[PDB]
Order: structure tokens, then sequence, then C-alpha cells
């Protein structure tokens, strides 16, 4: 399992309950798990599984988000657990 302190190139598709938007739609996004830049529950959900794994977790959207909308938005994240160190 790829835990913190690693870079997770996760292709996470922001699916809003059946529908798929472009905002939360990220592909091979070289994310850093352990930078505290992503919301709580997101970066982690990817660090708990291995790589090349399809993490279609229905995560919520906290106020911390830069967008007012994703302050309280229960979204469906299709995170393709790809990870680069």
């Amino acid at each position: 399992k790829l835990a913190n302190g690693d870079i997770a190139i996760i292709d996470f598709t922001g699916i809003v309950d059946n529908k798929k938007l472009a905002s939360a739609s990220a592909q091979n996004y070289e994310l850093t798990i352990g930078s505290n830049s992503f919301i709580k529950g997101f970066e982690t959900g990817l660090i708990a599984m291995k790589v090349n794994q399809k993490k279609t977790l229905a995560l919520t959207f906290p106020s911390d988000y830069h967008v007012k909308e994703l302050q309280s938005k229960p979204v469906t994240f299709e995170v393709v657990l790809k990870a680069i160190k």
C-alpha cells in the first residue's frame, strides 16, 4: 500500500451522482500524499490502496475547498490509484 510521504498520480474523476463533471475530473495528477494540501479523506483514500487501483469512493466536499459549491458537496470520486514516488 502506498502510504503518506509519497506522490500519488491519481486519475480521479469527479462524478456527481451518476453525472461526471470537469471540475473534480483529474487524470494522472501527480499529487503528493503527505503535503496537507488535499482535503481529509481524499489523499488518504488513495494512500490506503496499492497502485493502478480503481478507487471509486463517494467522498464529500468540505468548506476548505476554494469553491463555494464544494463546501458541502457529496461527490463520487473515481480515483485511479496511480502512484509515482
